[PDB]
């Protein structure tokens, strides 16, 4: 879209590091091509969970991703820029519907994993909450990222903090099992796309697992590390 539309959204120090502020002609033709293709596969009411959609929104997270420069914040800031700027269709040829597909998309490439790892009554109960709290964690993660970026203690109050937002949004579609929840950590640790889409360094991620660490510590029993 134009810069005009860019500039209400972001401040000015926002714009000097965020990518899509750049005038870049293939970062833009990316852009026509995954608007072009999410508006191609809603016109042929294409299923969420067929590999079309699910490469496409891969693809779109992967580009989000580079295009925020990682920066959960402007994450965000684009997702209530879609719902909310009146000249969004217009400039962009983005809809909520479109971001809803994509969104939907992305889920099925995840669960289509999980379908592995999981049994069958682990896998209903991720499919039924999986969208429960999703909107959660772009805050969360802002929030990582500022504790990581200011060299917090994990083991400080404010990042049991943390860990324990981590384990709630977690919870919320894992569920509460700790025999089921050690096969979300297996799976996570096998198969890179789910961790995709997350907003996650591998320093803010360093930072969450000592957090999550501190939290969880038995005093019996193999430790973390």
């Amino acid at each position: 879209g134009s810069m005009k539309m860019y500039d209400r959204w972001f401040s000015q120090q926002e714009l000097q590091v965020l990518p899509f502020a750049e005038q870049d002609e293939q970062r833009n033709q990316t852009w026509l091509e995954l608007v072009g293709e999410a508006q191609q596969l809603m016109d042929e009411r294409c299923p969420a969970d067929e590999p079309r959609a699910i490469a496409l929104a891969t693809r779109w997270m992967e580009q989000l991703e580079q295009d925020t420069a990682g920066r959960p914040e402007f994450l965000t800031r684009l997702n209530e820029m879609h719902a909310a700027e009146p000249q969004m269709r217009e400039q962009t040829g983005v809809t909520p519907e479109m971001i809803d597909f994509i969104t939907r998309a992305f889920a099925e490439s995840k669960l289509a994993i999980w379908a592995r790892y999981l049994n069958d009554e682990e896998l209903a109960f991720t499919r039924q909450h999986y969208f429960d709290r999703l909107m959660e964690w772009p805050a969360l993660v802002a929030d990582l990222h500022r504790a990581c970026r200011e060299k917090r203690d994990p083991a400080s109050p404010g990042g049991q903090q943390l860990a324990q937002r981590w384990l709630a949004l977690f919870q919320s579609y894992a569920g509460k099992d700790a025999q089921t929840q050690q096969k979300f950590r297996y799976a996570m640790e096998q198969e890179p796309h789910l961790m995709k889409g997350t907003w996650m360094t591998s320093e803010v991620l360093s930072w969450l697992q000592q957090a999550i660490g501190v939290m969880m510590r038995q005093a019996q029993g193999l430790p973390p590390n």
